[PDB]
């Protein structure tokens, strides 16, 4: 593991069914030349893969998400901002965790739980039971 710039934000507290968008920004060469991914670690549980984007090809990338978040979370780059976003719609209580960004030389490594950089501080996501009815 090596210390690479990682800025992580977007966490917060929302009721089940709410949404948040996470942001991971890194330096430009790291952003372009590595696959980048989001992981999460819930209280009492092992850190696990959430979603990833591949190394940039000449004019594109590809994306994968964990089965448990399919249809709810969308991962994407904003190439202009060196940022990997995780749009989290329709959050569930079991999505509560600290979310962490990392990188690896290819997307299959991230999918297996592997990564290459020192971890940042992450961003805390708490999905509560619900909210008042009106």
């Amino acid at each position: 593991m090596a210390e690479v710039q990682l800025v992580e934000s977007g966490g917060g507290l929302v009721p089940a069914g709410g949404s948040l968008r996470l942001s991971c920004t890194t330096s430009e060469r790291a952003f372009r030349s590595n696959a980048m991914g989001w992981f999460r670690q819930a209280p009492g549980k092992e850190r696990e893969f959430v979603a990833a984007v591949s190394v940039l090809s000449w004019s594109g990338d590809s994306a994968v998400v964990a089965d448990s978040v399919a249809g709810r979370f969308t991962i994407f780059r904003d190439n202009a901002k060196n940022t990997v976003y995780l749009q989290m719609n329709s959050l569930k209580p079991e999505d509560t965790a600290v979310y962490y960004c990392n990188g690896a030389s290819d997307i299959g490594a991230l999918q297996s739980g592997a990564s290459s950089w020192s971890w940042g501080h992450g961003t805390q996501v708490t999905v509560s039971s619900g909210q008042a009815g009106q």
